[PDB]
């Protein structure tokens, strides 16, 4: 008696309590993220970040818009969050004159997008490609992640090389004058003649974030 209806009332509280949930999720994960941005520790500590963990959506995005540009380098922009020492990439875009309107309208409708389906994400770094000379920062990439590392902040600088097997390196410069101790060559890595220079001079003007890979439930169609 009333066996039917109980079925579909059932139904319709797990479907109500699920959205309900998400939204709620959403705004615990907005809340927790207006905190440390407003707190800013990275200000403060010049190695708090030590862990990049890039979603395999923004990966393919991203390794595929490398490949397009073949043997000319490549740059976008991506999408995330923090979570203690560790930079999320969740999505990524391509880049691209009157002004960077458009890199600015594109990053709005990609937080907008993922806002609808629970997902909180905003700006957290940029990508680009060194096809053939593997990952790492040049001198100019150094001066543009130390600015980025003041206007921007928190931004992390992904490079990917899509020649070479799973070639990317996620990097933090250290700000103007900061002495760093210990060493730091990690995993080697053959880099051209004609660039060794520059790559050994700026060598420790920054450092390597530990790369980590994860595929989301929504990162899964
Ligand atoms: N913001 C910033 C920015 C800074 C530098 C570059 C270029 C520049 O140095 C030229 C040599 C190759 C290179 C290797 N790593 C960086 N670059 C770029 C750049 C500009 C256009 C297309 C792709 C990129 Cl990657 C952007
Ligand atoms: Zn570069």
């Amino acid at each position: 008696s009333g066996s039917g209806m109980a079925q579909k009332t059932w139904e319709l509280a797990n479907n109500m309590q699920e959205a309900q949930s998400i939204d709620e999720i959403y705004k615990y994960d907005k809340k927790q993220q207006q905190e440390i941005l407003a707190a800013k520790p990275w200000t403060k500590d010049h190695h708090y970040f030590k862990y990049c963990k890039i979603s395999a959506l923004a990966l393919l995005k991203m390794v595929m818009h490398a490949r397009s540009g073949g043997n000319l380098e490549v740059m976008g922009l991506m999408l995330g969050k923090v979570d203690g020492e560790t930079m999320i990439i969740m999505d990524s875009f391509a880049l691209p004159v009157n002004a960077q309107a458009a890199a600015y309208e594109y990053m709005a409708a990609y937080i907008e997008n993922a806002k609808q389906v629970g997902r909180l994400e905003n700006a957290i770094g940029w990508y680009h490609s060194h096809p053939g000379y593997g990952c790492w920062l040049s001198g100019i990439d150094v001066s543009t992640q130390m600015l980025n590392q003041q206007f921007q902040e928190p931004f992390v600088a992904v490079v990917i090389d899509p020649t070479r097997k799973v070639n990317l390196g996620a990097f933090r410069t250290y700000p103007k004058g900061y002495k760093p101790p210990d060493e730091g060559p990690s995993e080697y890595q053959t880099i051209p003649l004609n660039k060794i220079e520059d790559f050994g001079v700026h060598c420790k003007q920054y450092y390597a974030l530990e790369v980590s890979y994860f595929k989301s439930s929504l990162d899964r169609k």
